[PDB]
């Protein structure tokens, strides 16, 4: 009796005869110390329609000052279900809320909405007042530390600041700040534990405020002990993850790869196969990749929305090596649906990247809206000669289905292309005890590996595959 | 011969066919290196009525200046047994004693009683005196560091302080301080090792006093090295535990979960099943969750009084993984009775949440007041095929009972619903040596798990369940 | 059944009968947890022509201010494909970009190329201005920290600096800095985390800038806690590797050897056989050795372009001891083709040293341009007496070839010279499953070692050699 | 089958019946993971004459300012092969180069030569100038930090310094510095990472320069955290090694022994037998012991030139315990030939101590000049009763010899005096595969130990001695 792990499956690709492992499609990994194994695999939760909105999502941020979720969701702003304002422009926006403003920052101007009901835009002080009158530019990203905002001019080292008393003007005396570590544009900006993180193309630098008590004297001073020496590939390739940012490396460095910021250095978390997938996209296509973080139950996910891949990293389940996963909607290869996830109340609300709708995650159903989904599992290739496998017994938990869904399994002799697909039912609507197995698998000549296609709209749980090897 | 652990039992739920473990209800876990196993399970101590009071318990605090226990317990304040004052308002109060006051802080005002016999209320300085005249608001929580009080204005960043010479006024010159790292109202306040801990909705900030020796010059300065970056779900979800506060995460963060503050970060202490239970409550219903701490013998408990669950965490018994427990009063599902545990003299004085009475814990009886209690134990599911179990022999300690109570045991084949209940007596009033066992259990087809219902009003001790597997 | 590792093979040389190991020629090492072994060996990617340029490569640098790759590549400068200026001089050049000019620094003068379209040169301030008028000399290397350049004069301790406003003049008041623990010329200069690293002949010293706010008062102050106490052999024997520089030791110390800078000391990374190869060159020949860093997939390679050796160090694959490799072009011994590797877009663009052409790396082809290449693998010597080896079966992955290429294997009895070469086909153009093995190897008298010559222009993968020893 | 190590052999001496181990004379130890054992033993490289010089070697120092090796070598100074100056006096000199001088420091005055062609001597400032006019004394050792020299007055605590502008005078205002922790003369001086190390008879002190910017105000201040509390036995018994100096303890401390300086303390590196050898010399005779450092291939050797012993310590090969070795020239007991080893170009240039000649090391020959050499190996004593050893087979590498040299082996029964010498040829001029073994060794009564005399002028390699024990 041998046990075949399915938490990650090895294989090879026909393009250049290289060994690349097949990530488990559309199913997560949980360690739970199951009956005879250690850990069970559960399908991703299913999406159900909640509200109808103007368009495809373009941004989200959980306002802390007011207990509500803000999202532009296409044509115009939304607070939960309410309308509360209009935003102009198509693309993706970066939001940073405030005590008395929202600061959507669409297009190249720092548009900030007010809780009173008025709309304002950040611009230079009036010439009649008699202030410094800086030279502002286009805006890319937004943040907020203490009581003021901070944006970065497009394609230039300098990033500006926001005044305290009047929040719609740069400042009275001192607002011009520069990175100056290496010559590089500011790809993005962010905040981390009272530090203003400056995401450059090649470097990352931390700024800490100091007590000036003087007119125009260096409110923020750059800290050089915490430099990372690596950049970010795109504007939105950064998230708050664990206590770090977990960016994606820029093409300026050796090669694009996922990372995680340490104390003063970046530690990789992406396997070679993941970087092989990342390298498939050109430089321009890489810059349009969104990143997020999601935490439900004991999981801590890190989702990367690449143009054709929705790779997902599970931090808790990566006990021995990284655990990556890929998500897709259609039966064939397609991009996942639902871009911005955010925890509202006691539910998780997702957006949508193609349809003008918003939906919530549901745990007892595995269908996105009202369409069935494909789930895949891959067993790593094994080299056994002249053996005969008979009892392949995967163990499932059943009883939350609406139809007796079936399972397709197949075997590879060369590791690239599969044989016939055998049809076994793996779920029954109200049977809580049943056995899923295949009685005869036959001789294996040189090497064999398995596949476990499942097409359902009900939760799928599989844990522990064993075969009687002789 | 196989030994079956009972400290925690695995299972699955019928709603979504997920593997959730069954916590052992109403009995603690103690490691003591027993005859043949390591650890024994003992029932929770039973409540007995001590005094009759005005109403349902609403607060408790062990006054240190005077060796006595204060509790409002409904209609009016109480010091031990005496009346000593009246408090108005229904709900829950936050209590913080003083050298010359008690500061119940009911409703939205800091009502503070005096040992002399007079009642005062914190209010602005008289306009005739000529002081700074702050603008106070509603009060949520109270604390005391050095000779000063500290309260937080409701729904706003700012938290105030109390003057030294006249402790019924904010201060002479400098009393308004604010959090400000992020825009978030102060959910709660507390003290920890000369630091005034500021519990925000999204962040946690530590304030340390400095020597001013000046008129209105920053008595307290915020320390930014000790930020936690996580909020608290409700007003009363915090409790000094060990050397930290052990809060509950806010919905603003990815998902609600229990935590413990470290040096500068929070470390989770809740299993996935515990967070699944916590997510069952809506956001508004979660804010009414009280937490406490209790320490008797070698135990160190952390009790969470959710609306429908009384989850208990045992710090000392969590050698390999967390050890959570749930308490309930009725034979069916119900919430535990007795809110506030405080150690007075050599006894523990529990409150009440459904009747106008106060009671003390007793160790040699397992009945709350004069009613019997239910105790359950779940054995984790095992996968053995075609085997037969014969001798299931749990080992109990007897001789402190009033009647020969019986024990109900049953088995599951699918892990959800149980079979027939077999009745075995597990205790005899004055017999110190007897066996508790069942001679035949029969074949197990695929998998089996057990249950050990006990209904007594006498102490229940069980340690070590073994079955002759073949 | 025994398994023979091929990642590194031991042997001896006929010159002085010493045990020197044979590094795997032109094949990398990757740990991947292959079917029955741990790791597989894959050929280096092949070069394909991309552009036609003026001459052999002479320098490269990835401009960060403008997203493009700059390379002189012979007669005149190039930005990607465009001409954009002319450069004078033959040899090797040191490049350091800027935020207004490029800078090439040929001969002994800092020729800089401004983007506007003009060319400038660093020279003393005009005498009419009235400044300090330093005494400049011949330049060796260039770098840039903050908004200013920094160069070192030829054969002297002192290294100068560049003015802020005008970057074509040394400075207004303070530009003379000198190294000077020990009397040594500055072989090279470089930057590392806001420190201007001064590479001397015998020591390495770190300079950190300080806030002057004064006329000519010590802009840069030397830090003595970070001195390394070892020099660099040549001008270009330094790269940014990991977080350190990984130089080559100077003959001033005991013997030349590769190193890596630590916190305050150098840690060797070269085996004894590598230092034997390094010592083969005279002092003058070693000074013309280039070094680089390249990172594709999970690799982190350090390439040394010695006059007759192209040694490569793979950091990721060196789990147990250093993993060195050597590359060569012709069927006989010859130096590798392709000087400078840089990552542009999503491809890697290699230079050249014998032709006026530039090329890009391709992964599915193993031929440089359109000529076949040699790959070698050596098995370490084993001492087995009177045994008989029969089933020598190496495991390849096939199906991406253009012709049924064959493999040559042979055995040594004395460890110096090889026996007959047996031809076995190891790859078929479109067959994905086949066995590569030899059925009879015969008796071994005292000791034996194998060889796996392959000549292909298609990817070569071999992983795991097993022989039936009896 | 048993394997007998030869890296170090145990025995006893007839003088006092104490167990002393026999160090392997004239052959090094290298760990390389050989066919069946871990490590092989290779003979020391042979000396060959390169140049003819004036007389016996007296000093050496690798000038860094000019890429050339300086050595007095008896009658008059030498730069490489050129004459370039004359030095008077017989004995040993302490050499410390400079940016514009060489500072041989012979006899009692700091004789310093100049690159221009003139000779100067350190002496007091002229009385007409009007300076502080110190009282200099005899000089023992020389060093150089920054632009200053530093010498020590003979028999006194004080050590002086050298002026910057005119380096042939003590200083303008402040040059008198002193040790003073304990009353002890300065035996020697040295530099280490910007610290002027002061080697006393009983203590060691580190001096760090400070910014004076004042007339005669404490240029150097003594650091007391880095005291070692141990002296050095002789003037030249110290040497930069690794990152420390590795001195020899003074007779003032409990006993003479070798050491290595740590962070703030000395750690011994000498076995008991080595200290037994060191104690054989009287106090006066020990003061004439020279020490050096040499690094070729992976070795890092520390050579001590005692009057009758040439003990050598190998740092890299001391995996389990220290690895000491002894070198000798003649067939009988004699002192090694060649004092000063320095790495010039790609070769090592050894000195001489008995003839007026200088020579270079050569790796493929084992003869010093043109005379054969003796090599010994001792196997540690084993206690086996009534056993019989038959097949003693050492494994050698051959084929670089000029004649079929023979090997002498013998056995001890009491561990002091040896039996008959059996002659086996161990090398053949051009045979790369041969076996060296003895077929019968006979019964061993109580205990036995072996010996492996080899007399050749060709490289000797032996690795792995095994005997069939019964």
């Amino acid at each position: 009796i041998q046990q075949l792990p399915m938490m990650k499956g090895m294989g090879k690709d026909f393009k250049n005869a290289d060994y690349i492992d097949y990530l488990p499609v559309n199913m997560l990994a949980t360690p739970k110390e199951i009956l005879n194994s250690s850990g069970y695999l559960r399908s991703f939760p299913g999406i159900t329609k909640r509200y109808d909105m103007n368009g495809v999502s373009r941004g989200v941020e959980y306002n802390t000052a007011q207990n509500a979720v803000y999202r532009v969701c296409g044509g115009k702003l939304y607070k939960g279900e309410s309308e509360v304002g209009d935003v102009a422009g198509s693309g993706r926006v970066s939001m940073a809320h405030g005590r008395t403003s929202q600061a959507v920052g669409v297009n190249g101007q720092l548009v900030e909405y007010r809780y009173d009901g008025t709309v304002k835009t950040v611009s230079n002080w009036p010439a009649d007042s008699g202030f410094t009158q800086y030279e502002l530019g286009s805006v890319r990203d937004i943040t907020r530390l203490r009581g003021r905002y901070a944006w970065s001019k497009d394609g230039t080292d300098s990033w500006f600041i926001t005044d305290l008393e009047d929040e719609s003007h740069p400042d009275r005396y001192s607002a011009q700040y520069r990175a100056e570590s290496q010559p590089d544009g500011i790809i993005g900006i962010g905040t981390w534990r009272d530090f203003i993180v400056c995401f450059g193309s090649s470097t990352i630098e931390y700024f800490s405020l100091t007590g000036a008590t003087t007119a125009g004297a260096a409110l923020y001073v750059a800290q050089p002990s915490l430099m990372v020496q690596k950049g970010i590939a795109g504007t939105y390739c950064k998230t708050p993850f664990a206590d770090s940012y977990a960016f994606i490396s820029h093409p300026a460095t050796g090669a694009p790869s996922v990372y995680i910021i340490g104390s003063g250095q970046a530690s990789p978390i992406a396997t070679a196969s993941i970087e092989k997938i990342i390298r498939s996209y050109t430089a321009e296509e890489m810059a349009t990749g969104v990143m997020e973080t999601l935490r439900f139950d004991s999981h801590e996910l890190l989702i990367i929305h690449l143009p054709r891949h929705v790779l997902v990293y599970d931090a808790s389940s990566s006990q021995n090596g990284p655990q990556w996963c890929v998500l897709k909607t259609g039966l064939y290869d397609d991009v996942y649906r639902g871009v911005d996830f955010m925890y509202e109340g006691n539910q998780i609300t997702c957006g949508d990247k193609s349809e003008a709708v918003v939906g919530q995650l549901q745990f007892d159903i595995s269908s996105q809206y009202d369409k069935q989904q494909e789930h895949l599992l891959f067993t790593p290739l094994f080299k056994a000669d002249n053996a005969r496998c008979f009892d392949l017994e995967v163990e499932s938990s059943t009883g939350v289905a609406q139809y007796a869904d079936r399972l397709f399994l197949s075997a590879t002799t060369d590791g690239i292309n599969y044989g016939r697909e055998q049809m076994i039912e793996q779920n029954e609507p109200f049977v809580y005890d049943k056995r899923v197995l295949w009685k005869r698998v036959g001789r294996i000549r040189r090497l064999i590996g398995f596949k476990l296609r499942v097409i359902t709209k009900s939760p799928v749980t599989l844990s522990g595959c064993q075969i009687r090897l002789e």
